[PDB]
């Protein structure tokens, strides 16, 4: 095993446990020290204002298993510090005959069991286990702990009856799944119930969601709600939330809703972020976030989906979210996204990068998988003044439309998500910083021109707006982690109304991931303009590269270049001529981003393990 | 509910749970300070001298589930003291994947992980587990524990490969059973493998037998050792140590081997004890002593035996136990018995007396399931000049025979039990002792003679030699827990060698068993002798009566009257006349024994709780 990263690679599965280590490592954001994770999880702002994170974990492993929560704190979102107890960095696992199969994910009550924070999580036993399994009650269940100590350790409540689990009864039969509790407190559905609380006895302040859905039937959100204020034994069913069709599909802007949904949350928005109001503020809209599974040909079979809804009161004392209009919260390798309330009436939205090494094949050599996707602020995005012919306008998919009085304008809203502040100043502060010279794109561009200056290492951000003519078929982007040989292509083609990432060339190693990945933009035309701009924010942390466009649409992917130099970046054009031109201003590199992980030497590895020979014979968790 | 114990009892199904906790509670023998108990386990002598006991335990239930390893201390076998840790008297728990199932039996090597008290236990996991249903591998495996404080906490080696569970391979298919791991040292099995190690390269210093069976073709002890003197993880199978047949007889006196061991262990013994020579003692004799279940259509389909073996050398490494005859350990309900060695070149074995409340009726009422036998010191009975006109001698059944050279005598080996010296001791010194004058049992004789003394509580120990003619027809023996409308009877009849427990009027409350217990007593008839005699000792402990005939015959058996004045006792007479006599003689009542755990109050409950509807549907516990 040769780390010579200045020639062609060799054969890099022969290199021992966590040697390639930091080669691709994400160093800017959120991740486990080493081993597994996926799912963000326990996401909560303590009483001191800093942030507790929670993600599901696995440690000295390459892939789940054993599932707990490994933890870490931040007063910024952007500088993070791990917990260290008796099992390092988790905090919870599992250890009782109701949860020994996985603590799997869970949300936060702020205020439960004694005044502590509390967590209600997917408590897992022994049997099938998935949407594609004969999966028995039981199997899946809900549960509580507690923390005394502000997230360094929990304390469960004991097994047994009138203790934990809490929720254990499946609410129709022939689930497809029946996990991820997420707790929330909600006036406009206290409101919309107050009048049918005789029919149920449920009076709590708390709802919580489960994940799921039935056997051939496509994907549910069953609601529950606490029965009484105070008391968190008790949740009562009241009925399904969000009831979508077997592989159904809202259309090209709105993914699919598979067969089952995981880690769905409930939240209120307006312009601002969060909204806490009963109804009475007009400009708020209801939202679930959701995951499905199995509705995609690709991307580990799952959707990070969102859909605004409209709720109406059943005659049982329950709530139908009926969808209003349905989206993506980001189209690359992401999924399990956990949104928390956070002071100053913000929703803060968090979700997990996969990598791109699907076989398996260099997972040892890194010694880990997975990181978080950046943290991302929640709020109502509106345009005015958007013109009638912008088209495919009153398709309404992942937006709603309403016309002025004149007919001559429309007001379009959907669903924001821009990356918090708190990190694009901490990133823009510790990075040197270039502020570039507008390029006019025309006949004379090259197909890449390089950046004026240009990164040093793979850690960097980018910002442009590209202006485009309303009848373009040039395409115009960024390409990024670039040298000669290796290089990843961020292009929007306006006719088409894509932005992909062509990784045909993101690496010399052939086993990584090299599919284009492809998001809908719809650039909103302003009434009186004589063109189109799509502002692209780009993050290049070691593999991750995160897209944002127009603080709306969100892609992130994976590329793990093998040479040294292959960390370049600049502009692409592609038809640009003297009479279609592209207008490229607002361009400014972030080179270096923040040390995201400070405490943590650059090799936090600590070996990698095998479970054994018993690993086949429990037949729960893949071993290693 | 009324718990007058001076009227008839009324519907104790009404009852509270525990309000009959002291009512029919031994007070004088090893017991749980509440709920179910089962198995003794992890015996071994301190190094302070102190006996560690343990115990299958589930707290605060009164049927099986959640087992653990509870744990007391003794000096002197007799009087106990409950460890106290965060988990009460608790010392082992289920808490890993391969042991939450049940943390089932164990042993100890005595100089084990870091020179430190080392359990080997069985650890399971999910899964059928069961002689009768179809059990897989991994369900049940072997795992390592060490104790650094003297048994008041273990601490498991770890979970993966190289580490727990140390044994998970099945080492022959369709295993009924594999189980109950019981670590012995011994010179004499090393000598037997010294010439053939070079076959399977196992030269350590401790042996292993697993406990089980082979469906549809019978019970298996299967021998392993541990490949290197000082290493503990590997241990290699040789082959199987003991093989019988589906539900194989040796005969009337040595119950059926079933189709499944349990709680199996190894010893070597003397006259004086355990031998630890190796084979050099001429006078020594390898046993084994096992449980068989499916064999029995009573007690719990249960049997402890014991047999005398004599081992061959497999060619491949081996050994094969030859079973050279074979008894019976106890005849009444008792199980799971354990040996284990002692200093003075002593091997004390003991034992678990179930209820006899198979219903489970008055369970929760109790608030408490299950004892320890007394325990009992294992050695070679050896009865010199035998007559050889002694009925059935040369049967030969669960002893040997060996002529004198001139055939006109016979020396009798076999099994010999007694109670241990410092139990019988403080049970004496400790009680009001009454000297009865000898009782000639004749034409006068009634049914039922009371003793001239009597006992005044549940708490009493008899003693009587009976000296029969050698062709009588006439029953004698003790009645005990008398009044006149409750009792249980104790006879012998010599001439059928039957001793029973007739249980018929034993309570007023119906659903306690009734069923009549018996044993087989060989009176070996010494040559010039007239006579035959029986000298039976038995122990009264609340519900517990526990019978010894000859330091070899032994049977623990239940009987729980409800009146408080069924506590008398005195001789049993039946058939006998002017000419067929029976003598008594050697009478004598200890009244009170011993507080054997004077650190607990009278009442130890600490109530009972239900598992809750999770119960049934993992399907591991009752749940109560
Ligand atoms: C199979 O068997 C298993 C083993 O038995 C069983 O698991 C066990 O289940 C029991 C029962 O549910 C659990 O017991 C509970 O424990 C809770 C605390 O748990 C935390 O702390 C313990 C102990 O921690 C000590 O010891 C450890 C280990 O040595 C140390 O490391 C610690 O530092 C600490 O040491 C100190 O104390 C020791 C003495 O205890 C000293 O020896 C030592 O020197 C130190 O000073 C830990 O072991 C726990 O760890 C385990 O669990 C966590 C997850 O929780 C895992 O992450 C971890 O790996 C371990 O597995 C854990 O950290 C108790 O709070 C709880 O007691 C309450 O509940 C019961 C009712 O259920 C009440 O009876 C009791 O009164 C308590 O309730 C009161 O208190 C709470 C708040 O404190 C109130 O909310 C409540 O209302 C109530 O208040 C009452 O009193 C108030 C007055 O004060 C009054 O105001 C109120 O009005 C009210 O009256 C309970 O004891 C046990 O933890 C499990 N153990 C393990 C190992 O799993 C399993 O379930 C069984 N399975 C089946 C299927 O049956
Ligand atoms: C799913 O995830 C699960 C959770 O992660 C996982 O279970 C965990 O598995 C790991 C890995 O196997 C276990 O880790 C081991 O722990 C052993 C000790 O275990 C006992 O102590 C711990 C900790 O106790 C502290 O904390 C508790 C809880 O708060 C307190 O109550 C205690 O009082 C104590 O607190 C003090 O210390 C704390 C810091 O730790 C402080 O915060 C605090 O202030 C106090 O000061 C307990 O938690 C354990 O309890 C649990 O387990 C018991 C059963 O064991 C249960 O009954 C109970 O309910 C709990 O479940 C327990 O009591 C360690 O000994 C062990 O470390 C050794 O092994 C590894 C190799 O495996 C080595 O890397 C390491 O070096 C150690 O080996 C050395 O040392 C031993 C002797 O000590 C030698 O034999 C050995 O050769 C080696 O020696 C080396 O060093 C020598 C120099 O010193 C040198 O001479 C030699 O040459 C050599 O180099 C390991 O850390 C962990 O306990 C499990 N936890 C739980 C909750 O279950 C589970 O497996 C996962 N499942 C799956 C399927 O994957
Ligand atoms: C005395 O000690 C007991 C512990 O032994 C303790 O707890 C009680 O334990 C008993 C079992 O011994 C429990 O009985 C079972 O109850 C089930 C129904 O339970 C529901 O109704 C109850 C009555 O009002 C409620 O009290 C229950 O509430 C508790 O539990 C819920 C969780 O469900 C919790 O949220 C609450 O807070 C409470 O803690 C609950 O709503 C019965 O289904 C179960 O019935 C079976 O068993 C009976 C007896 O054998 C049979 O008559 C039935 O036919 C059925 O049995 C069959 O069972 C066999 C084998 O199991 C099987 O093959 C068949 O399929 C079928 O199941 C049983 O009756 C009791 O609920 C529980 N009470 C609790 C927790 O409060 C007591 O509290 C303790 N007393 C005191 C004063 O301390
Ligand atoms: C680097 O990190 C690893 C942890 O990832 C760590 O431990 C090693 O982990 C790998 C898995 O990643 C283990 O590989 C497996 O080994 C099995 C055979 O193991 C036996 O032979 C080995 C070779 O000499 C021995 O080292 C083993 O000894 C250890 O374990 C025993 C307990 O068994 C213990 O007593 C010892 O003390 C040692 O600890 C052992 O004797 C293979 O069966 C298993 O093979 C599967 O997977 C391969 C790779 O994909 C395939 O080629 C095979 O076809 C087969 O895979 C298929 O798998 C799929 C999915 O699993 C399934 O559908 C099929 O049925 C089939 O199984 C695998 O190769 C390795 O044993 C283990 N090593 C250990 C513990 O020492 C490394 O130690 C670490 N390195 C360093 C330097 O730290
Ligand atoms: C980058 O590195 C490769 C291999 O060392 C080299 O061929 C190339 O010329 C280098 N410089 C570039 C692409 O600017
Ligand atoms: C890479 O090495 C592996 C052994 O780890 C080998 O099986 C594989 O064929 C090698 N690839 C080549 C030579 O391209
Ligand atoms: C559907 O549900 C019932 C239990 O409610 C169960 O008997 C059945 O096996 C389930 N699965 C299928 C495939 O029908
Ligand atoms: C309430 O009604 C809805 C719609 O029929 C149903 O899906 C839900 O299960 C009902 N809630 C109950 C039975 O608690
Ligand atoms: C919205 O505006 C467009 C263009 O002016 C028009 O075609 C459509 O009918 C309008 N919708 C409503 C509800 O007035
Ligand atoms: C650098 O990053 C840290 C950690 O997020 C942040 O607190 C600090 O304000 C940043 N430095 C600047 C903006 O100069
Ligand atoms: C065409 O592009 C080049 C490079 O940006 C620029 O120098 C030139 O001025 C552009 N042409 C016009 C007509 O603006
Ligand atoms: C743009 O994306 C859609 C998928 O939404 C695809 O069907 C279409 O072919 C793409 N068009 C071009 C020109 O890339
Ligand atoms: C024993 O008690 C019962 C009921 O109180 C009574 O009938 C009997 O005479 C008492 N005394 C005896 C049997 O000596
Ligand atoms: C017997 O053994 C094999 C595995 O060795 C298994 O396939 C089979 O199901 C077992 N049980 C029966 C009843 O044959
Ligand atoms: C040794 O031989 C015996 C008798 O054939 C056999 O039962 C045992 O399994 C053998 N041991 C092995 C294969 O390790
Ligand atoms: C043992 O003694 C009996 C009676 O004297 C006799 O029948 C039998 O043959 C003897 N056995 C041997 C082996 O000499
Ligand atoms: C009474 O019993 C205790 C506890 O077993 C024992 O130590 C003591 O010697 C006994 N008293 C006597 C024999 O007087
Ligand atoms: C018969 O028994 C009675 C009571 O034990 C006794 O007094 C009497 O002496 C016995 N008869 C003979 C002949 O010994
Ligand atoms: C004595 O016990 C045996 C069982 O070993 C039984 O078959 C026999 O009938 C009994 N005989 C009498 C007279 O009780
Ligand atoms: O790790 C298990 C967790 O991950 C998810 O499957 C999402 O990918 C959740 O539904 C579950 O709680
Ligand atoms: O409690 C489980 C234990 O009890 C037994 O079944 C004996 O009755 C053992 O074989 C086992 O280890």
């Amino acid at each position: 095993c040769s780390l010579d990263q200045t020639v062609a690679p060799g054969n890099l599965t022969l290199c021992g446990n966590a040697t390639l280590f930091t080669t691709f490592r994400p160093k800017a954001r959120f991740i486990a020290p080493e081993g597994w994770m996926n799912a963000p999880m326990g996401l909560y702002q303590r009483a001191d204002g800093s942030i507790h994170a929670g993600y599901q974990s696995h440690p000295k492993h390459i892939q789940w298993g054993n599932i707990s929560q490994g933890a870490a704190y931040s007063s910024d979102f952007t500088s993070w510090t791990d917990f260290n107890g008796s099992e390092g960095y988790k905090t919870i696992w599992p250890s009782q005959i109701y949860d020994i199969r996985g603590v799997f994910d869970g949300s936060i009550i702020k205020e439960g069991i004694d005044g502590y924070p509390t967590i209600l999580y997917t408590s897992t036993s022994f049997g099938p286990l998935g949407a594609t399994l004969n999966e028995a009650e039981g199997t899946e269940t809900q549960s509580l702990a507690y923390t005394t100590d502000d997230g360094a350790s929990w304390i469960k409540l004991g097994y047994g009856a009138g203790q934990n689990p809490v929720i254990y009864e499946w609410p129709e039969t022939n689930l497809t799944g029946f996990r991820d509790p997420y707790v929330f407190q909600s006036p406009r559905l206290e409101a919309l119930l107050a009048n049918t609380t005789s029919i149920t006895n449920a009076t709590g302040d708390h709802f919580a969601t489960i994940s799921g859905g039935v056997h051939g039937d496509g994907a549910r959100l069953f609601l529950y709600r606490q029965h009484t204020t105070g008391e968190f034994i008790k949740w009562t069913y009241l009925g399904p939330l969000v009831t979508t069709g077997y592989k159904e599909s809202y259309g090209e802007w709105s993914g699919n809703y598979g067969i089952n949904f995981e880690t769905a949350g409930v939240t209120r928005l307006n312009p601002a972020g969060a909204a806490w109001d009963n109804g009475s503020d007009t400009t708020a809209v209801d939202f679930v976030t959701f995951g499905t599974e199995q509705g995609r040909a690709d991307h580990q079979n799952h959707w990070p989906l969102w859909a605004a809804v409209d709720y109406e009161v059943r005659d049982n004392g329950s709530i139908e979210a009926v969808i209003a209009y349905s989206g993506v919260q980001d189209w690359g390798r992401s999924y399990a996204y956990a949104s928390f309330p956070v002071e100053g009436y913000r929703q803060v939205s968090v979700g997990w990068i996969y990598e791109d090494d699907d076989n398996v094949i260099l997972a040892k050599q890194f010694g880990y998988q997975g990181a978080f996707t950046l943290f991302r602020d929640l709020f109502v995005k509106v345009v005015e003044n958007v013109s009638p012919s912008t088209p495919g306008l009153f398709e309404q998919a992942s937006w709603s439309t309403k016309n002025s009085t004149d007919g001559m304008s429309v007001t379009v809203t959907t669903l924001g998500q821009r990356v918090v502040p708190e990190t694009l100043a901490a990133y823009k502060g510790n990075s040197t910083v270039s502020t570039l010279a507008p390029v006019m794109l025309n006949e004379s561009a090259a197909a890449y021109t390089p950046f004026s200056s240009q990164p040093t290492d793979r850690f960097y951000a980018l910002t442009g707006s590209f202006e485009f003519g309303l009848n373009t078929t040039a395409k115009a982007g960024f390409r990024v982690l670039a040298s000669e040989e290796e290089y990843t292509d961020i292009w929007f083609d306006p006719a088409s109304e894509n932005l992909t990432v062509v990784r045909t060339a993101s690496s010399l190693i052939k086993s990584f991931g090299n599919d284009t990945e492809l998001a809908k933009v719809k650039l909103y035309e302003i009434v009186g303009a004589e063109s189109k701009t799509l502002n692209l924010t780009v993050f290049v942390d070691g593999s991750v590269i995160e897209i944002y466009a127009n603080d709306e649409v969100a892609l992130s992917t994976r590329a793990y270049p093998w040479l040294a130099n292959s960390t370049g970046a600049g502009l692409l054009a592609d038809g640009t001529t003297a009479g279609d031109v592209v207008g490229v201003s607002g361009l400014e590199l972030w080179d270096g981003l923040v040390d995201a992980w400070p405490a943590r030497p650059a090799n936090t590895s600590q070996g990698l393990v095998w479970d054994g020979p018993t690993a086949a014979m429990y037949g729960l968790f893949a071993g290693y």
